[PDB]
């Protein structure tokens, strides 16, 4: 289930970070605009970066904490709190998190793994509900 998810990424947290993360650009390319120095470079072009796979595994940590401390899939007001009013997010809106998700559900669903993408989905619609009760455009 979601709490044995989140052991597996955190088993192999550069993996799945880098993973999960280039799924979103591809899916999304029109994201890639917020990162400035992944402009024009491949997937193994990326992941001999120094920041891209400091950058990954530092957001999917995050995110794997945010997902520990909710209570059935429902994030605390204050993890959503601190993703609104972070320096980096500041021109970002809920449309950006849905896509992660949607991403991060859709690469669950596509690897042979017992993921329960459900609740990946559930955690990915109350965060988003949860970023805008805290703000966010
Ligand atoms: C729950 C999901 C997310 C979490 C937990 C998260 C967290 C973070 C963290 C921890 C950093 C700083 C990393 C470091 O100190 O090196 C960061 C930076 C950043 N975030 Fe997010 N973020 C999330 C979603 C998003 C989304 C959806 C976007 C845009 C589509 C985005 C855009 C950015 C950008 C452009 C930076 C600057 C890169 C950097 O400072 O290293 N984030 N975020
Ligand atoms: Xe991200
Ligand atoms: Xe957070």
């Amino acid at each position: 289930g979601f709490k044995q998810d989140i052991a597996t990424i955190r088993g192999d947290l550069r993996t799945y970070a880098q993973d999960i993360f280039l799924a979103f650009l591809n899916k999304y390319p029109d994201e890639r605009r917020y990162f400035k120095n992944y402009v024009g470079k491949s997937d193994q072009e990326l992941k001999s970066m120094a920041k891209f796979g400091d950058h990954t595994e530092k957001v999917f940590n995050l995110m794997m904490e945010v997902a520990d401390r909710a209570t059935d899939c429902v994030p605390l007001a204050s993890d959503a709190n601190t993703l609104v009013q972070m320096k980096q997010h500041s021109s970002l809106t809920t449309g950006n998190f849905e896509k992660l998700f949607v991403a991060l559900v859709e690469y669950m669903r596509a690897s042979g793994q017992s993921f329960d993408s459900q609740s990946w989905d559930r955690f990915g619609k109350n965060l988003v509900s949860a970023l805008s009760s805290a703000g966010m455009k």
